[PDB]
C-alpha cells in the first residue's frame, strides 16, 4: 500500500523524461501524482 506518502518515486530516462513509479499499484505514469504535486 502506501508508506505514508513518498510511495511515488521518480525515475528519469537518459534523455530526461520523468515517469513516476507508484508502489501501491506498480504503476509507471508520466502523470504527476497528487501526493507529489
Amino acid at each position: 500500500g502506501a508508506t505514508a506518502v513518498s510511495e511515488w518515486t521518480e525515475y528519469k530516462t537518459a534523455d530526461g523524461k520523468t515517469y513516476y513509479y507508484n508502489n501501491r499499484t506498480w504503476e509507471s505514469t508520466w502523470e504527476k501524482p497528487q501526493e507529489l504535486k
